[PDB]
């Protein structure tokens, strides 16, 4: 009767802050309860927990209301069968809504809309007999969002908040023999949601685990770790707190053992009854055990050396109550004279923010997924990785114990959408509610060696909430530093200056919360704290430029310890089509409203794992062995901080012109912060002209757990000479023909034929044989498909009038019309000269003025010259080039330049110059929102069908035209045109990414000279 | 329905932490809603704010759930008719009971006792219908313990914890116009009693204040003043914060004005809109004013000079929409280099600490009495008080903010039966709940200047939940620091070290928690912050001993900034005998189990407010002035720090034992921490023997508002000289008879007579004429009835063996029997001899050796001399003197020596050497828990009838036997004895008093020579 949910919901647990909880147990590290010591050991599977996960049934309703009062005794006839865990949006019920910083309801707390999606799930379940004997059964959700009531055999049990961590409670009591049932009623928002604006799609449901975990009426109840080491690290400590609960009896003995394998490295052994803490004396069902390790085994992300401890609570007899486990990593954090250190070194973090997202689950994370994120990383030169901005599932920590990665642990609460943005955090009423989300946080994750700084939230301004809540933890577990950027990066509540989108040497210098360059910050007077960037280098879509910059400062300046690029995946999420074809969803593809759109795509790799172009330009520049040529001599040092280059072999080469000449293999023998060096043996060197090329790769012979052999860690690549051709072309055999016209002027010589348009300037047209080989006639070009970086945040609605492609457009870049100033033809000796110049005006505004000569000669080869002048009142444009749309189409492209990916100014470290060779289709990136892409600079020969472009140049080719790029929403919409669209640019200007909100490209990549100059061979074969 | 008990009741809200409250409003700042701004300024009384205090209807229940649905609907025919606010136990339903710090219910957290007396409180009134038209009415609780729930017409309202802070509830949908009722069920053990055990009487009730309280919509709903000075505060800023709800109009206005007096001094007037604070912008809803304030006049307790100050919340029309106000107080707190510093210099803290305690009204507090306490205090040299252990009633700040005293606020906060202490306080899952009840404080108390330092609560050992708390505050308040003893007094929880009990020159190194003596504990490695001690000088029955030894460190070590006398008034109740006679009652006298009899009593004061002769050796102590005196020159010393002693005149005087031959008075012109020489007339000087004493007191001439005129603030007095009498007695006329036989011996001369029993060898009686003197012979005297202090927390059950009482008891003390040894007659030329000798054993041990002769001569005069030898290894005596009990009974007792009150050898300096006369009743001092008291010490003669004693020796004298005191619980159950008994002293140990619970007597005061020696002379007039 007072499990009636008219009774239940009526005291609207929900919209108040000050219940965030009813009978939930307390937090703890993960436990299993085996009832065998060696189970526990080697981390087999305790029979004393269970799974529910599975088919369980479920129903929607648009308030908890509108449930009925039978649902508390019996399924419902509607009810759908659902698999657990999942995100019910996934399944249909509802949409997803991505929203970044506008919260997604009404803002009014504590108050929640009064429609409020509702999840009804049950299950019916069989419980053994034997849990019922004795000890308790207690069940486990490890994540529901964002709260629920929870019934058992029809009766009700408990209620929770925090949508990131687990929630117990004990059902000892409700349980009956054989057939149980559970209603677990979900609401999509609660006064919780306050705490959860973080940008990402809003999702709910049971989208973690659910479990059964029995343990003993005399067990363990929590348990901590520590290590202390000496002045060397030859000596640590292990020292295991444990509690119980239940009843104490003397004969109660508790054993922490250390397994290093299979032999046992130390063992202790004692009986409750801890030291005198205070007037009144000890904690009776505490025990404290010190444990002695010599020359034990360091973790690092470079090396996880892990060792398992066992925590055995049995009688004096020796018989055994019960068992729990974790893996221990040796490992010292500490922040000393403004550096972090690990282990006595310090770090340089190359870290990402990572999301748990899936674009078919949404939010519901699974081993698989977890693991391969964690080999991307570390291939691709990852350290760490910050949650992101919440509690994580629990293998997580596990993996990265396991594999090697540092953790930054951080708080479920961010209220971004607030204003001020404090107004929560500031306000003693939210105080406990916030307290929960990081107490719990810490009492769960605290054993985890990966785990090595903590973070209070993000952005929820800077409030005395989170001094304290920042103190607590500081008393709590002093191991560890904590980090929150909140409220200017520099509060007093961060170990760390932390910001986000601080430029390396511009500053930002926002009324109350500025954000200086970085390497000013850090001298600022008083300052003394290191500093490492929660997120830098907006990864979202075409982007990363200048990530180099960031590097170099991390390199050059010791309290620069790095940062974590944002992001890793892109929150896009699979939809299908009127026949059952999948495409890649954004925000507002649900009718979802408000929403954010592109915004919740800022990842390196796409939802699917496969990257984006980005993730080798981060690879290169992270890292671990640099490289300095000094004649003929290499010097190779090592960043690695505790590992000696062991699975390492140098691979040396050298080419002309993509010629190969010379190769070596040398295995590398250098200590972590060591030098290495290397004596090339004597380098042939041609007569013949061309650019001598030394390329040098380090690669891994053998396998590791997250590489496969022969991965390749890391290259540099180097000029070494030129020999310049002073070489005149062999006088041509034939000589071109001029037919003039008035409509025209035609060139023809041998098959080939030109034809030049006398009424537009253009080169309208090309013959081999009877073949055309345009579409479109050759043209200047100046513009550019807008990347997600030169749009920011303007909107149709709201223009952002400082965007790029806003002072572009409002320019008339993209409109303007060209002018013929002139047009001739001339007679040479030996080719023809043609002569043009336009003028691109736009209200009586000339913007730029194009000057070429085309020159044909004997050898049947067209000279293009080009001359741009640019209006220095103009704004710079994105690119200086021609375009043309040939009629061919073939299966491959061949150039020898930088590559094989796509590059742009601002992000070319990472690529090679050389000849590469790809399937057209390898020309395009598929960036969810189409735009300017694929780009590869320095390009000096472009093969094409039967066509050759020589020079220096930027091109990119494709089967999409940039106005077909630039109006399309999405890839999936794209169609491929008549033939190849081809862009080959003198100029191009960077692509940006400081942040995709603001303009980013760096000076040094606009193009804002004034004058270019350009030239061009096109040919045939 | 869902207002149903049964529903209501059902969650049980008050055994579970994680619900401290619901539906309550917010804490802020006393708030009278004022519609005029003079009313405001003045202080003048809100018609917006009516008070409910008065006749209720009561009716009490052994738990919650015996109550019957029918209460919320109609009154109870057996419910009583009671006043409010009042503690129930006071008018009888229940007991009160005096535990310390064991819990009065079963620890077992968070549950309480299932038999848990309810009371049920109502009310019917009247709602005038403009109330409702517009605005808010809502209802206050100042006070209710433990918890309660609350509906108001019927219909559930919300939930209350934390009995020492309001609860406020928004009825305002509620009511109804006319005729409303309230119906309130006050729990009195919830989970909040974890958080409330201080050592006090454990009551129950509607205890404070109840009142409604009517605001417009748009309204103040806090605000803040803070004050800034300059270097040398000739200018301050006067900066207020001003937040409001509800809607936002551009025509709103605020308006801050100070007042002083009449004159207004600054204005300020703005709308609403604060600076940016973070990247979302600032708040809308408030405003800061800022006020420049030339040569403020700055706020001590010294000169509480006090500005008005009034808020106005207007439409910019000019229209009032409602106004608040405070009292303003110009000071600068802060601790600068060890110091703590108040307007600059550093204070030294004359206090006490006090708890909210009426011997008839339980705990219920009234303008009347919080004066009362305040002229007392401030008449005898406090100038602060602690408010041991929780916030107080309203008033008082006020109060204190007005005459002047510094106040330590403290929260409602105090585990100390947990074990060990720490428990809950480490418990994350209190976080919440203490958070509330230091956030809410300080919300409330924070503009009162009065408020000089916050406490986070008293014995709760140290735990992660302080440290967040702690930097709480000091984020909210930086314009006080944070004090808290828990955990050994100097944690990182406290700005400054504050034990309790701390000796001054002696260590008490407790593991854990050790007390060093404090002028050791400052200098310890790495300290560096300032001490005062929060309890010193356990006040407790015959106690102060030793007093003086703090006040000089204090003055010698500028580290020692003072401390808090533990405590103010007597906690004890009254109750009434078989006559309607009252008395005092005190733990366990009302049947309460389990309790701490007497621990309740260490008041330097009496429940009804009448001193403990303790309190003069205080206000002489902590007097403002000192004295020096150099040949004829006295050296004026002020320790005020802000006044100059300009209420002041000194009066001098000399007098030979007893005799004045001069007096002076003499104006004080001294500047605080300034001298003032004082040279005296040529001092007369006569021939005659005896002591020359000086004695000086500084007057008040003038009233002030603590003081009557001609108030002594001070005093000190010096021994000028000596003249010896080498003046040998008149040859007596007559010759003393003796007549000797078997049984005794005789003296005759003139009507006297005097006879020894050869058989005891005590002087068993004599004779003036026919009439006899003595009821009881007179004999030796070794010990004493046993002070609070003596015996400790030896209990019958428990004894504890350290106890001076254990000690003494254990040897023989009390039952040592004496033995003739010796006793002769001898006839000298001029005069009888009698010689006698006695040991005194327990057990075949001599514990000590009585050796006498008495000497009657012609003159009728016997001279007594005494020499004790007392074994080296048995405890120190108490005493050592002889006593008789007299059969006369006479008006008075005049003596010269020292006086006129009760002194102890480590507790007389404030006494004065002359001749007091007083009446015999004043001769008694009535602890409640009788024992030996009224000493005086240094006399020279004593005269109580026709009997006069001449020599040096400390005596008492009353109606009472030790015999008796030492065997009355109670002084109401002593009854007069047949004459009078004599107690007089040649030595007698001291009190001690550093604590009550362990040997607190200084060596210097322990009676551990050996040898022994002293003389009378006994005769008549
Ligand atoms: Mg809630
Ligand atoms: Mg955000
Ligand atoms: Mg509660
Ligand atoms: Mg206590």
């Amino acid at each position: 009767i007072t499990d009636s949910l008219a009774v239940v919901l009526q005291r609207r647990d929900w919209e108040n802050p000050g219940v965030t909880q009813l009978n939930r147990l307390a937090a703890h590290p993960p436990f299993a309860s085996w009832r065998n010591s060696e189970e526990a050991r080697t981390d087999r599977p305790s029979q004393q927990l269970r799974s529910l996960n599975g088919e369980w049934r479920f129903a929607w309703f648009p308030a908890p209301e509108a449930v009925p009062e039978s649902w508390l005794e019996c399924d419902l006839p509607e009810a759908d069968t659902v698999v657990v865990p999942s995100n019910w949006q996934m399944h249909g019920y509802d949409a997803p809504i991505y929203t970044n910083v506008t919260y997604p309801i009404t803002v009014n707390p504590p108050f929640v809309p009064t429609e409020n999606p509702t999840g009804c799930y049950s299950l019916t379940f069989n419980v053994d007999e034997s849990w019922l004997q004795e000890g308790q059964t207690r069940i486990i959700f490890d994540g529901v969002n964002s709260a629920f009531h929870l019934w058992c055999n029809g009766r009700w049990v408990g209620y929770g908040q925090d949508s990131r961590l687990p929630s117990e409670f004990d059902l000892s009591a409700f349980l009956r023999a054989g057939e149980n049932r559970l209603a677990v009623m979900v609401l999509r928002w609660s006064d919780g949601s306050y705490l959860e604006d973080q940008d990402m799609w809003r999702m709910s449901g049971i989208f973690r685990d659910v479990s059964l975990l029995h343990k003993p009426t005399t067990q363990i109840s929590d348990f901590h770790v520590a290590t202390r080491f000496n002045d060397d690290f030859s000596r640590a400590v292990l020292e295991a707190e444990v509690q119980m609960c239940g009843e104490l009896r003397d004969y109660l003995r508790v054993t922490v053992s250390l397994w290093q394998g299979e032999t046992q490295v130390a063992s202790g052994t004692a009986p409750f009854g801890g030291e005198i803490i205070d007037e009144r004396g000890g904690y009776a069902d505490r025990v404290t055990l010190r444990l002695n390790v010599e020359n034990p085994k360091l973790w690092s992300a470079e090396i996880p050396n892990l060792y398992r401890a066992v925590v055995e609570l049995h009688t004096a007899d020796g018989t055994l109550i019960e068992a729990e486990a974790c893996d221990v990593g040796f490992r010292e954090v500490r922040i000393e004279n403004g550096l972090l250190l690990l282990n006595g070194k310090p770090l340089l973090i190359r870290g990402v923010n990572r999301h748990e997202h899936h674009p078919l689950h949404g939010q519901v994370m699974d081993e698989q997924t977890m693991v391969q994120d964690i080999l991307l990383m570390k291939q691709n030169n990852f350290n760490a990785v910050r949650c992101s901005h919440y509690p994580n599932h629990p293998l997580w920590y596990t993996l990265c114990d396991r594999y090697g990665l540092y953790v930054v642990d951080e708080a479920n609460i961010e209220t971004h959408g607030m204003v001020p943005m404090n107004r929560l955090t500031d306000d003693p009423r939210w105080l406990p509610a916030m307290s929960e989300r990081v107490t719990r946080m810490v009492q769960r994750d605290r054993n985890h060696p990966s785990v090595i700084i903590w973070s209070l939230g993000n952005e929820s301004g800077h409030g005395a909430n989170h001094d304290a809540l920042y103190r607590w933890i500081k008393s709590v577990d002093p191991s560890r530093p904590v980090q929150y950027e909140g409220g200017g990066a520099d509060t007093t509540a961060t170990d760390i200056i932390c910001p986000m989108y601080a430029r390396v040497d511009e500053d930002q210098p926002f009324p109350a919360v500025p954000k200086w360059s970085i390497k000013k910050w850090l001298s600022l007077p008083g300052e003394t704290r290191p500093l490492i960037l929660c997120e830098y280098a907006h990864a979202m879509g075409n982007s990363l430029g200048g990530f180099a910059k960031y590097w170099q400062a991390f390199r050059q300046y010791p309290r620069l310890q790095g940062g974590f690029v944002w992001d890793w995946v892109d929150q896009s999420l699979i939809k299908y089509d009127e026949n059952g074809n999948p495409w890649s969803a954004y925000g507002g593809d649900f009718g979802d409203t408000p929403n954010d759109r592109q915004f919740c795509m800022n990842g390196l790799v796409f939802a699917d794992r496969t990257p984006h172009p980005a993730l080798t330009e981060a690879k290169h520049q992270q890292q671990f062995f640099q490289f300095r040529l000094s004649g003929q001599t290499i010097e190779v040092t090592s960043e690695y901080l505790f590992r000696h280059s062991d699975n390492e072999l140098l691979h040396w080469m050298v080419a002309l012109d993509g010629k190969p000449l010379a190769s070596g293999e040398v295995p590398l023998d250098v200590a972590p912060q060591g030098k290495q060096l290397i004596e090339l043996p004597e380098l042939p060197q041609p007569e013949s002209a061309g650019q001598l090329w030394l390329t040098v790769r380090v690669v891994q012979p053998n396998a590791t757990a997250w590489s496969e052999a022969g991965h390749i860690s890391a290259w540099q690549q180097w000029r070494l000479a030129e020999n310049l051709s002073v070489t005149l072309p062999a006088a041509s055999h034939a000589i071109p023909h001029l037919t003039t016209s008035e409509m025209d002027f035609c060139i023809e010589l041998g098959n080939k034929r030109w034809q030049f348009n006398r009424q537009s300037g253009f080169l309208s047209q090309m013959w081999i044989g009877d073949k055309k080989q345009l579409l479109t006639p050759l043209r200047d070009q100046f513009t550019r498909a807008p990347l997600d970086n030169d749009i920011g945040v303007s909107e149709a609605t709201r223009i952002d009038p400082n965007a790029w492609v806003e002072r572009w457009k409002a320019a008339g870049h993209y409109q303007a019309e060209a002018a013929l100033l002139q047009c001739t033809a001339d007679t040479l000796a030996d080719a023809v000269l043609i002569t043009t110049a336009h003028a691109w005006q736009h209200q009586g505004k000339t913007l730029f003025i194009s000057r070429k000569t085309y020159r044909i000669d004997g050898s049947g080869q067209m000279a293009i010259t080009v001359d741009v002048e640019v209006a220095s009142d103009t704004p710079h444009p994105a690119r200086i080039g021609l375009n043309c749309q040939l009629a061919q189409v073939a299966e491959r492209v061949n150039w020898l330049g930088l590559g094989p990916q796509e590059n742009y100014p601002d992000r070319l470290t990472a690529a090679c110059f050389d000849r590469w060779d790809l399937p057209l289709s390898d020309m395009y990136t598929p960036y969810v929102f189409p735009s300017e892409n694929g780009l590869r600079c320095g390009t000096r020969e472009l093969n094409y069908g039967p066509h050759q472009w020589r020079g220096d140049f930027q091109f990119n080719i494709s089967r999409y035209s940039q106005q077909q790029l630039m109006e399309t929403s999405h890839r999936h919409l794209l169609h491929a045109e008549e033939g190849t669209w081809l862009n080959i640019d003198g100029f191009h200007m960077g692509i940006g990414g400081d942040d995709s909100w603001s303009p980013s490209v760096s000076a040094e990549f606009q193009l804002s000279a004034g004058r270019y100059h350009y030239q061009l061979v096109w040919c045939q074969k």
